[PDB]
Formats: C-alpha cells, structure tokens, sequence
C-alpha cells in the first residue's frame, strides 16, 4: 500500500538517537505526512506575525526541547500539539532524519510523522497564522523564485493563495519527497 511503502522507504533513512545526546541547544521539528485524494501531502504552518523570530514564515511544527521531554521525538509531538492541536494518538512517528546544525551551538532534529486521516488542525492563533497542505510531488517540480537564494512558491488551487517556502523548511520538504517518491512504477 501507499502508506506501507512510504514508511518502509523512510525507515531506510532513520538515524534514530545517534546524535541526540550531544550537548547542543536542542529543537525538534515534525514533518507531518497527510494522505488525501490518493496522494501524500506535507502539512505546513505559517508563523504568527506577532512572533519575535521569523514572523509570517512558513515552517514545520516544532520547537525547543524542555525538561519534560523523554526524547527528541517527544519535543516534536508536544510542540505540534500546542501549535496545531495534533494529539499523540493522531501521529505515528516513523523516523528521525538527518539533523540540521545551525549557529554553531544548535541542533534541530526532524522527525517524519504519519498523520491520522481524521485530524483537523486547530491553529493556536498566538503562534500559528495558517496551516496548509502541499502535495509531496510538488517538491519534485517546484515553482522557483530567486530572491541570491531559491524560494518555492506554492499556490493552493482551492483558494488561489500563494505561500513562499524557503530555507531549512524547503530543504527538508525536498528530502522527504525524494525519499518517498523516487523510483516508483506508475
Ligand atoms: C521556519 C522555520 O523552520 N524556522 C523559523 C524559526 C527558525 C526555524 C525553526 C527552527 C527550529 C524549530 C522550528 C519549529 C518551530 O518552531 N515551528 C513553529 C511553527 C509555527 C509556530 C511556532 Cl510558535 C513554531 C523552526
């Protein structure tokens, strides 16, 4: 099946907890996969314009580890629950992808999660301005704009709204698209 095939592909790239104890400032992100209309999608958030860091930017759910978290996956799930109302029974964490080093002292660990079909996001408006889906296949043939660094523009066909996806968020989306969609019979 589509979902069993996606999980089997993802597991081959799992690094597990290999980098998880290193003494960094630690953040986790959840890369949330949603199956709709017979295709996989990624779920994105738009950060509230009120936030001090990166207001209005497209990002994955997640945030800073706190002492309550049993592990880095727990960080991602706790923060996703706060931000978009995703409950832990609604997400299956499949793997841990390559961590992202930034600022010399920070390590961001991405987890891919399969999201229940009955989940409906409840954006916390103090943190999240918007939530939207992009088909995973978009990231194989994105609409690229050069600002010199590459920005993706995705237009939702439901309403005509265009979102800019860039940086680490764009890079991780492409990675997941490659892992899941490369080398597949039609
Ligand atoms: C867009 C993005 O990936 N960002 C913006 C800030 C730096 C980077 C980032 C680093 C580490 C963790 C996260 C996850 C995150 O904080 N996500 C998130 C989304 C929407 C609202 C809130 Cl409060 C938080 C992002």
């Amino acid at each position: 099946s589509m979902l069993d095939d996606a999980k089997a592909r993802l597991r081959k790239y799992d690094i597990g907890g290999k980098y998880s104890h290193l003494p960094y400032n630690k953040y986790s992100v959840l890369l949330p996969l949603v199956a709709k209309e017979g295709k996989l999608h990624l779920l994105f958030t738009v950060r509230s314009e009120k936030l001090r860091r990166a207001p209005g930017e497209v990002c994955f759910p997640g945030g800073k580890r706190d002492p309550t978290d049993m592990d880095d996956a727990a960080t991602a799930l706790r923060e996703a629950q706060e931000e978009v109302g995703l409950r832990p029974h609604q997400v299956e964490v499949v793997c841990c992808l390559v961590p992202c080093l930034i600022d010399t002292d920070t390590l961001i660990t991405p987890f891919v999660g399969l999201i229940d079909h009955n989940f409906q996001a409840q954006p916390n408006p103090a943190e999240v301005k918007d939530v939207f889906l992009v088909p995973l296949a978009y990231f194989l043939h994105p609409q690229v704009h050069d600002q010199i660094n590459h920005i993706f523009e995705y237009t939702n066909p439901e309403d005509g709204v265009t979102y800019q996806i860039k940086g680490m968020t764009a890079n991780l989306a492409v990675l997941v698209a490659f892992i899941i969609l490369e080398k597949k019979p039609t």
